DNA sequence: ACAGGATCCTGT
DNA sequence: ACAGGATCCTGT
C-alpha cells in the first residue's frame, strides 16, 4: 500500500501480489527498503535496510518527529510552490548541517520529490516548483503508525546478519533500468547478490526477489538463466525460492 | 467545460466561475457564442448566436452528421499531418461549394485550428501541419450530446429579439485585444452594445458580461467607467447586473 | 500565448 | 487502486 516517501520504483502496487507469494518468518528483512512501501506494510518484526545512511537516518529521526515539526520548518524557511531561493538555502543548510529532518522537509520540494545524494553527502536535486500536497501528510502518518515494528540499518546487503527463520525480500537496483541508485550497482554486485542468495537457499532460509528480466531491448541475460533454478512470477518478475 | 471547437478566447475555463454568478431564466441567450464552450454547457433553452453565418451553419449541419461522416471526408481528400496540397484543395473546394461540413473538416487542419473567413466568404487560414487529435472527437461528441437544447441564429446582436425572462451572456470582441473577430468590432459597436445592455437592465432582464478593463498598457476607458454602474467580478471581469 | 498531451492530485 | 479534474510541460 502506501509507502513512507515517493520512491522511484516503489512497490506500492505490486506488494499485494507479492504478499500472495510470501511464507511465514520470525523476521522480515527488507534488504533494499528505500521508500519503505514494503516494510511498513508487512507483518513484523522488520529489518528495514538500505545502503544509504542519509535516508535511513531521516527515517531514524522521523521516528520521534511530529507533523507540526515538519511545518515549523516550512514556515521557518518560507517554503512554497515558488520559493526557489529558500529551497536553495534549505538545501544549502542541509548540506552543511546534515540534519535528517531538514532532508525530510527538503525532498517534498525537490524536482519530483526525488532525494539525490551525490558522493560527497550533498543533496543535488533541483527545486521541484512544488511543496507538500495531501499525500505528504498521509504518507508521513503511515510511517508513524507503523515504524514501531521496524529496526533500521544502513548496511550494504553484503554484511547483513541474516538470522535464520527470516524472509528476505530483495528489490535491488534493476541492472537494465535507469534510476539514481543504479549508480551504486555494478555487474559484479549482481553476481555477489545472487550467490549471496543461493546461499540463503542453502540454509532453508526462503526469500523473495523482484526484478526485470527484459526491458527496453535489453535483458538480464545472466539473471534470466539464474532464475530458472527457482520459481518466477510475472506481473517484472518475483523470483522466489 | 469542453467547447465545440477550438475558439480564440473560449470560456472553457472561466465558465464555472461565471456560472457561480448566474440567475434563473426561461431562455439562455448567448449573444456571442463562437466556439460554443458556453452554450453547450448551460441549462437550456439556449439561443446560440454569432454574427458569422459560416460557423453557425457549420453548427447547423454538425447537428445531423456523424463522426464517421467526418472521417469519410478526411480519407476522401487524403488529409494528414503533412498533406499540404490536399488541404489547399479541400480549402479550394469549400470556398467554391461552401459546404459547412467541408469547413468543419477544414479547420481541424488549419494553422492552429483557426477558422478565418475573409470578407468574400473565403477561408484563408494557412495549412496547420496538423490533423485531428484526441480532442477533436471529444469536442465533437459534446456538441452532439448537447446541441439539442440549442437554437442557432446568425444575427448581429443589434437585431436579436430578447424575449423577457432570458439571461443574456455576452462575450463580445475585446476592444483592447487581438483576435480575428476584432475585424468586426468598432468603438461605435462598443457604445451601441452597452446602450443595448443598459436597455435590457431597464426591463428587469438580467445579463452577464465578460471583458478586459485593462490589458497590455491599454485599458477600456469608456467601459471601465460604464461598469461602475453595475457589479464587476475579477478572475478579465464579469460585469453583471 | 496557446493548444493539447502528459502527469499530477484528490477524493473516493 | 481509480476516475477525471486540476496542473505541468512543451511544440507551435
Ligand atoms: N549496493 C547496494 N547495496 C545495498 N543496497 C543498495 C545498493 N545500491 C542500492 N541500494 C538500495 O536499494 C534500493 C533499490 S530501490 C527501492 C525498492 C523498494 N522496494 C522501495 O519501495 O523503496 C536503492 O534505491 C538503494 O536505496
Ligand atoms: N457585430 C457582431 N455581432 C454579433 N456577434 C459578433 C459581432 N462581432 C463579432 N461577433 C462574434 O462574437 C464572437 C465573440 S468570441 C466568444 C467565443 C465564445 N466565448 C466561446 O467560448 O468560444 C466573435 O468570435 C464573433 O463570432
Amino acid at each position: 500500500m502506501l509507502g513512507a516517501i515517493a520512491y522511484t520504483g516503489n512497490k506500492q502496487s505490486l506488494l499485494p501480489e507479492l504478499k500472495s507469494h510470501f511464507p511465514k518468518y520470525n523476521r522480515f528483512v527488507d534488504l533494499f527498503c528505500g521508500g519503505l512501501s514494503v516494510s511498513l506494510n508487512v507483518n513484523g518484526p522488520v529489518l528495514a535496510n538500505d545502503i544509504q545512511e542519509p535516508i535511513i537516518e531521516m527515517y531514524k529521526r522521523l521516528i520521534n518527529v511530529s507533523w507540526d515539526d515538519v511545518l515549523k520548518v516550512i514556515k521557518q524557511y518560507k517554503l512554497s510552490k515558488t520559493s526557489k531561493e529558500e529551497f536553495l538555502k534549505l538545501r544549502e543548510d542541509y548540506n552543511k548541517t546534515r540534519d535528517p529532518l531538514l532532508l525530510y522537509v527538503l525532498h517534498f520540494h525537490g524536482f519530483s520529490n526525488m532525494i539525490r545524494i551525490n558522493d560527497k553527502g550533498n543533496f543535488t536535486t533541483p527545486f521541484g516548483k512544488r511543496t507538500i500536497n495531501k499525500n505528504s501528510e498521509k504518507q508521513y502518518n503511515h510511517f508513524k503508525q507503523n515504524c514501531d515494528k521496524i529496526i533500521f540499518s544502513s548496511l550494504h546487503f553484503k554484511d547483513v546478519k541474516i538470522l535464520d527463520g527470516d524472509f528476505v525480500y530483495v528489490d535491488p537496483p534493476y541492472l537494465i533500468t535507469v534510476a539514481d541508485y543504479n549508480k551504486f550497482w555494478s555487474e559484479d554486485e549482481e553476481k555477489d547478490l545472487l550467490n549471496l542468495l543461493d546461499s540463503l537457499n542453502d540454509r532453508g532460509i526462503k526469500f523473495g526477489q523482484s526484478n526485470v528480466l527484459e526491458h527496453h531491448g535489453k535483458e538480464n541475460t545472466l539473471l534470466k538463466e539464474w532464475s530458472k533454478k527457482y520459481n518466477v512470477k510475472h506481473l517484472e518478475v518475483y523470483i522466489f525460492n
